[PDB]
């Protein structure tokens, strides 16, 4: 008598790479995911959540008007404007369709965190593109337009009051230098990312997502940084981070919402981020969450470019959201000796602000 929403639109395909069509952020991300669901039919299980576009005011809510018109401009730009305008930003392109998919992706979650804060169902998975949470309040970065993830937490909080807490668990393999930003001063939203790092050298080759960065003035405390360092990361490792890190941190939070920027670019056979987190994996972590916020659970979908991975890896969470057994884990091998110095770093800089720390 839970029920599982599901937001999926066909119309968030026609952003597009008009260059290179073979630009891994494919417009069939999010229908390979979808296809997915219906062989496994759990599309039957879920309730169908419609999707709409944000409005102009709920894009204020993180980001700039300037920010705001120069993309929306973009849906009447010549091909040579839309590739000048698309250099200018680190790693984006952009086809006149863009501006349309990025405000459907946010709309889509402004109706699921709504669905939710409701009652209309207990929790929900997000089926969109492009991704959110490399945009900045002032600036596109990494494929990502608006921060769907920071939109989506301020407008539940516009809906019920605006110190509700928001967790935002971000385990996509990337850090989320956007949405770290937006929330950096703030303690009603706590932001916990895991991110391959290596000293700053992966992307987005930034030092904002060391394990130090803990967060500004009332937010000192709120910004959780777990990064990895030298090493093929795995199930083990981020069974271990939740158990000692994002649990207890999260419990001692107690929020009222919990977001997933569920990216799933750490998933064994991803091109670009090298890590070999199983389906397996991810359910166990969707499972452990679901304990929180009397089970608010919103997923959201990130990175994630081997399109077998992401199938596969987001059924599994849906499964969990609708409630069946989480599946058999193979052997939590000791974690690589790196991975064990990240953990330790972390808990040494946010145990003054966490007393399930030590
Ligand atoms: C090594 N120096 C040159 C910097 C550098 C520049 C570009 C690229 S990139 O083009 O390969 N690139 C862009 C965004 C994503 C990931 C997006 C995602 O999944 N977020 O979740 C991957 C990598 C590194
Ligand atoms: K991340
Ligand atoms: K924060
Ligand atoms: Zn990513």
């Amino acid at each position: 008598s839970p029920i599982t929403g599901l937001v999926y639109d066909q119309r968030m395909m026609l952003h597009h790479n008009m260059w290179d069509s073979h630009h891994p952020e494919l417009p069939q991300r999010i229908s390979r995911i979808f296809s997915r669901h219906e062989e496994l039919r759990l599309l039957s299980r879920c309730h169908r959540i419609p999707a709409r576009l944000a409005t102009e005011e709920e894009l204020a809510l993180c980001h700039s008007s300037k920010h705001i018109s120069i993309i929306k401009s973009s849906e009447h730009m010549k091909p040579r404007d839309l590739n000048r305008l698309g250099d200018e930003y680190n790693s984006i392109f952009i086809s006149n369709e863009s501006y349309t998919c990025a405000l459907l992706a946010a709309g889509s979650c402004f109706n699921s965190a709504q669905a939710i804060l409701t009652g209309q169902v207990r929790n929900a998975v997000a089926i969109v593109r492009p991704p959110g949470h490399h945009a900045e309040k002032d600036t596109a970065c990494g494929f990502c337009f608006f921060n769907t993830a920071a939109l989506t937490a301020r407008y539940a909080q516009s809906i019920t009051r605006e110190s509700l807490r928001v967790l935002i668990v971000d385990w996509d393999v990337h850090h989320g230098n956007g949405t770290q930003h937006i929330f950096e001063e703030d303690d009603s939203v706590l932001y916990i990312s895991l991110h391959r790092y290596e000293d700053g050298a992966f992307f987005p080759n930034s030092e904002d997502a060391n394990y130090d960065k803990v967060g500004l003035g009332k937010g000192r405390g709120y910004n959780v940084n777990i990064p990895w360092n030298g090493g093929k990361m795995g199930d083990p490792e981020y069974m271990a981070a939740f158990h000692h890190l994002v649990m207890p941190i999260a419990r001692e939070f107690a929020p009222e919402l919990v977001l997933v920027s569920a990216g799933f670019d750490a998933a064994r056979g991803d091109p670009l981020g090298g890590f070999q987190v199983t389906p397996e994996g991810y359910a166990h972590l969707t499972h452990q969450l679901m304990s929180l916020a009397a089970g608010r659970v919103l997923i959201i979908l990130e990175g994630g470019y081997n399109l077998t991975s992401i199938s596969e890896s987001m059924s599994m969470c849906t499964s969990m959201l609708l409630g069946d057994s989480p599946p058999s884990l193979d052997h939590l091998t000791p974690l690589k000796t790196s991975a064990t110095v990240s953990i330790n770093n972390v808990l040494r800089a946010h145990a003054p602000f966490w007393s399930s720390l030590r």
